[PDB]
């Protein structure tokens, strides 16, 4: 498998119909899940899977500036389980990410940062065992 936290190159950063896909398997009794799309610094899009938040699951997004957290977007839809496999996919489309997940949609998240040439990092970190981090154009 692969290193977690697992940072993966976008070679000249992201564009629309960039679909990135990440397989893993959830670590029995996992906290946390954290893909962080990064334009330096700054985490363009932050997409933090949470295992018990004051005994909920939720899926929170976000965007940090200067190392500030801005407005965070909460997601109650929870496709994730402890020790299970999962697929994530994340296309790139004009107006926002697209999180597809074991193929069935999940959620949108308006692109914050604006400079999409310059998100050219991902970081993929948690309570998770990483098979695969990968990005086609389709
Ligand atoms: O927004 C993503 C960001 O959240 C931080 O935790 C927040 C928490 O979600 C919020 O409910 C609370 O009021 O403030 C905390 C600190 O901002 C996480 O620490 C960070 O990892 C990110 O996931």
């Amino acid at each position: 498998p692969l290193i977690v936290p697992y940072n993966l190159p976008l070679p000249g950063g992201v564009v629309p119909r960039m679909l990135i896909t990440i397989l893993g398997t959830v670590k029995p009794n996992a906290n946390r899940i954290a893909l962080d799309f990064q334009r330096g610094n700054d985490v363009a899009f932050h997409f933090n899977p949470r295992f018990n938040e004051n005994n909920r699951r939720v899926i929170v997004c976000n965007t940090k500036l200067d190392n500030n957290w801005g407005r965070e977007e909460r997601q109650s839809v929870f496709p994730f389980e402890s020790g299970k496999p999962f697929k994530i996919q994340v296309l790139v489309e004009p107006d926002h990410f697209k999180v597809a997940v074991n193929d069935a949609h999940l959620l949108q998240y308006n692109h914050r940062v604006k400079k999409l040439n310059e998100i050219s990092k991902l970081g993929i970190s948690g309570d998770i065992d990483l098979t695969s981090a990968s990005y086609t154009m389709i």
